[PDB]
């Protein structure tokens, strides 16, 4: 995939040492090897790309140049060898070793991201169990849903209606990893993945993401009916 691919990283120029601390708190954790990388937008040189990977416990840091040649974006770490995309780039020094100050090496496992739910649109960072009670009362659908934000440090909840009921379910952020009960997930965002295929509790999966939006394109203006914390299907 783009897994390696973080984009804009943080708080403008706090890049270099987010980029660190993401690298750091995965090759300590997961035990990856020297390799292991991640893309993000530069916090010195405009328009161009920084490659951060993991080397010897210490993280180095390339730069990814960006120029437009017949207004084609073109790549490189180094001018002799220019690609059409970062992927082409990234994928050619996964093969062949890159040098970066005076040692050469190739790269190795994509770093991802524990926050790609952040922008997604059944994602609420400030709601209440009972503001998400509200909203999905208002959804009369099955498997329509939300992920909020609990207020217990690195923990999630998945809010749903299922069998004309409202339950809830915790998730938690392990470090890299998210745990629904004994099963674990990269992250929120391959969970509910999961979870739109499979049944998350009883007949019902996840296929319906609930926000403002979708009470305009659905809901009904009126919240009461029926409507703890309950335990999802295994693995």
């Amino acid at each position: 995939n783009e897994k390696w691919f973080h984009g804009k990283l943080g708080a403008g120029r706090d890049g270099r040492h987010i980029a660190e601390r993401l690298l750091t708190e995965y090759c300590i954790e997961t035990g990856a090897p020297d390799g292991s990388f991640l893309v993000r937008e530069s916090e010195t040189f405009v328009g161009d790309y920084t490659l951060s990977f993991w080397r010897n416990g210490k993280v180095q840091h390339c730069r990814i140049h960006s120029r437009q040649d017949a207004g084609t974006p073109k790549f490189f770490l180094t001018d002799n060898l220019v690609f059409d995309s970062l992927y082409d780039l990234i994928t050619h020094y996964q093969q062949v070793p890159l040098r970066c100050n005076e040692f050469e090496m190739r790269l190795s496992e994509p770093v991802p991201q524990t926050n790609a739910h952040e922008s997604k649109e059944w994602y609420h960072a400030s709601l209440t169990r009972a503001q998400a009670e509200h909203m999905l009362m208002r959804v009369p659908r099955d498997g329509a849903f939300l992920v909020r934000k609990r207020n217990e440090p690195n923990s999630y909840a998945i809010s749903f209606r299922a069998e004309g009921k409202i339950k809830h379910c915790r998730v938690q952020q392990e470090g890299q990893t998210v745990m629904l009960g004994n099963s674990e997930f990269d992250s929120l965002v391959d969970l509910i993945s999961y979870y739109e295929k499979h049944p998350l509790y009883r007949k019902m999966k996840l296929r319906y993401p609930i926000n403002e939006e979708a009470l305009e394109k659905i809901g009904t203006a009126e919240p009461d009916f029926g409507a703890f914390y309950v335990e999802a299907n295994p693995m």
